């Protein structure tokens, strides 16, 4: 399969449902420049990730421990574990609203549930994790296919369409959502994951088998990046033809996402978008705690137990549902959070992908470190330009 589909989870994770919903339903069609942005910008920067671990051999949290100092390593660290609680907290409550919406047990209760299953799947092994991790694929791919089949079906507005691609903003508020998609897109756990899943992968230490893997790499990605960006774009659209102007009450909620599917799917529109749901927030908060792990090995050169960051990952989660907080809100603002972290993540990424002691004969072209650069001026000040909104005026 290969790294670019355990990306491709990450690109569909229940921080995307809940961005792309709720985008749809509360701005229409404005905002899918934003999506088509987002998502050429992690075609460049996980392509950059990539390339970085192939070339050095190291991923990026190992090569920040081993060349900056020791008080800018340890502040790399623990903001990359505030991004990986906040991803994690929009993963782990995206599974156990689902349970809500299957079961209809109370968010607690469905955490609990959560809890059970997601400790369960640390004790996995190889022959365990691939009827599930292919199941899970399957059901997200399924429903991502009938929200590209509902953007035809459901007949969008053309004219609202085309003018939704001219990048405009509509106050704080859509500053907020197209934030929270840029996140939920662009995500900094993956940034640094996907340098350690193409690191050891190589069977000569050659330049020529080298450029090979950065090639092939490229390929798998921009294919699984377009793939995932027209699903996005369509359930934004999709969701854009069901509630916007509609004046539905809960409207964008993902209490209410499945009815996008119901013209299609008819009365399995709940259970279908709810399976989904689950199995999106299932894997993906796997994924996350394993990306986790590797980060702080990277980091700090130790770890603390796999029980442990488990169980710390889901305080977050508890407390919310404890709150009373309304899970599909808290979705997306972990994916706000998630885009804070994304300029941090850039910098060492943007360096050593143009050094030649660390990549080699692989170091990038002036180009597209000038267009990383750009990318990570232009994500500081839209995080600048909401931080502004949100204090003052
Ligand atoms: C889970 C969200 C998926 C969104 C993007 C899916 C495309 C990439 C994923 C699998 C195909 C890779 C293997 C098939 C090609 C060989
Ligand atoms: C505020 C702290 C975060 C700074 C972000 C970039 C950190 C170091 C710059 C990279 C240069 C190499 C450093 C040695
Ligand atoms: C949050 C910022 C934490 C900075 C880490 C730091 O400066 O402390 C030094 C380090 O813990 C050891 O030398
Ligand atoms: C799939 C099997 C799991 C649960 C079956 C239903 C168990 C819950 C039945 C009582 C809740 C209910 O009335 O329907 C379920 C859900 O709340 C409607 O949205
Ligand atoms: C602490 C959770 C247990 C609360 C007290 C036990 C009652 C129980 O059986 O579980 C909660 C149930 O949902 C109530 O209707
Ligand atoms: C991953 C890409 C999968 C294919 C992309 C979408 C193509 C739609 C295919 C069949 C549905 C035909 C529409 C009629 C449904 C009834
Ligand atoms: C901004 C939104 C971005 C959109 C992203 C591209 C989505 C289209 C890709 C595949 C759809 C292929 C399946 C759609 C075919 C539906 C069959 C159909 O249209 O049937 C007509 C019906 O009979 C009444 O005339
Ligand atoms: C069935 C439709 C669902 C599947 C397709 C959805 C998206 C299609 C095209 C993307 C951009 C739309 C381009 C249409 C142009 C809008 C328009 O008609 O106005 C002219 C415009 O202002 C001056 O070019
Ligand atoms: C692939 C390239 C373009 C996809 C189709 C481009 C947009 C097609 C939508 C045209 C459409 O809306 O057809 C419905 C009806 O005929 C009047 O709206
Ligand atoms: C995710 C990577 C693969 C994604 C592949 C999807 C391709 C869709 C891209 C662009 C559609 C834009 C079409 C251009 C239509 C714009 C119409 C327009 O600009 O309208 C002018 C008017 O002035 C407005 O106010
Ligand atoms: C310093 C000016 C602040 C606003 C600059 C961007 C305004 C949007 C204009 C073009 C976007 C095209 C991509
Ligand atoms: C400059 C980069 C432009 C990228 C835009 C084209 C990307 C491919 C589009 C859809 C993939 C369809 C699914 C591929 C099968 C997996
Ligand atoms: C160094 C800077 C990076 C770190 C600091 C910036 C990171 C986040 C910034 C703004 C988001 C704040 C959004 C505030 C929205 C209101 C929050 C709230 O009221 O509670 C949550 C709500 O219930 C459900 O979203
Ligand atoms: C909004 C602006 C977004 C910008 C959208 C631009 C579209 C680029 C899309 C895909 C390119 C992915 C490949 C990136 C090139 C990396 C390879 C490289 O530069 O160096 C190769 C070297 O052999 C190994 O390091
Ligand atoms: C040739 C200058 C234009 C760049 C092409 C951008 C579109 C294709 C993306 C990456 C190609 C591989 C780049 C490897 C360096
Ligand atoms: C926004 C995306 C690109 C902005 C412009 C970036 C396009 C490429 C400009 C950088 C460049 O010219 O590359 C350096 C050149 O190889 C020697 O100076
Ligand atoms: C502020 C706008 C950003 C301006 C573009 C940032 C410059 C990019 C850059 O200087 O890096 C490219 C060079 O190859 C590194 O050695
Ligand atoms: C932020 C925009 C400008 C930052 C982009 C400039 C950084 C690129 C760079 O490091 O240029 C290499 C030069 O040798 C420096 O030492
Ligand atoms: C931690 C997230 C990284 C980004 C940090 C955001 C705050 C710093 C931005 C300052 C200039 C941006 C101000 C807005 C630019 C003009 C609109
Ligand atoms: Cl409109
Ligand atoms: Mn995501
Ligand atoms: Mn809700």
């Amino acid at each position: 399969l290969g790294p670019a589909v355990i990306a491709s989870i990450a690109y569909m994770d229940p921080g995307n449902f809940a961005t792309n919903i709720e985008g749809g339903a509360r701005y229409g069609y404005s905002l899918l420049w934003v999506i088509l942005a987002a998502n050429l910008m992690a075609m460049v920067i996980q392509n950059l990730s990539a390339n970085l671990g192939i070339a050095s051999g190291r991923n990026l949290p190992e090569l920040i421990r081993e060349r900056w100092p020791r008080p800018l390593v340890w502040f790399y660290w623990i903001q990359a574990e505030l991004v990986a609680m906040a991803t994690d907290l929009a993963e782990f409550l995206g599974a156990a609203l689902a349970i809500q919406l299957l079961t209809g047990l109370p968010m607690f209760w469905g955490a609990v549930v959560t809890g059970v299953v997601t400790f369960w799947l640390l004790n996995l092994q190889k022959r365990g994790t691939r009827p599930l991790e292919l199941a899970v694929g399957a059901f997200v791919l399924m429903i991502g296919v009938a929200y590209l089949v509902q953007v035809v079906l459901a007949r969008p507005d053309l004219a609202a369409v085309g003018a939704g691609f001219v990048p405009r903003l509509q106050g704080p508020g859509s500053a907020y959502l197209a934030v929270g998609i840029i996140g939920a897109t662009v995500m900094p756990h993956v940034i640094y994951l996907h340098s350690a899943l193409t690191q050891g992968r190589i069977q000569t230490d050659t330049t020529e088998e080298k450029r090979r893997l950065v090639r092939l790499n490229r390929v798998d990605v921009i294919a699984a990046m377009g793939l995932a960006g027209l699903i996005n774009m369509s359930m934004l659209a999709v969701a854009a033809a069901t509630f916007h102007g509609k004046n539905v009450e809960n409207a964008g909620d993902l209490t209410t996402a499945y009815q996008t599917l119901t013209p299609l799917l008819g009365p399995a529109a709940s259970v279908l978008f709810a399976v989904a749901l689950l199995a999106s927030g299932l894997s993906s908060s796997a994924v996350g705690t394993m990306a986790g792990d590797v980060i702080m090995q990277g980091f700090m050169g130790f770890h603390i137990p796999l029980w442990l960051r488990r169980l710390i990952t889901m305080l977050p989660a508890f407390i919310v549902i404890l709150l009373g907080m309304d899970p599909s809100s808290v979705l997306i603002l972990s994916q706000v959070i998630l885009c804070f972290g994304v300029p941090f993540a850039l910098v060492p990424l943007l360096l050593f992908t143009a050094r030649r002691d660390v990549m080699g004969a692989l170091v990038t072209r002036r180009s597209f470190t000038v267009i990383g650069w750009v990318i990570a001026v232009i994500i500081i000040a839209l995080n600048g330009y909401l931080l502004w909104e949100l204090l003052g005026g």
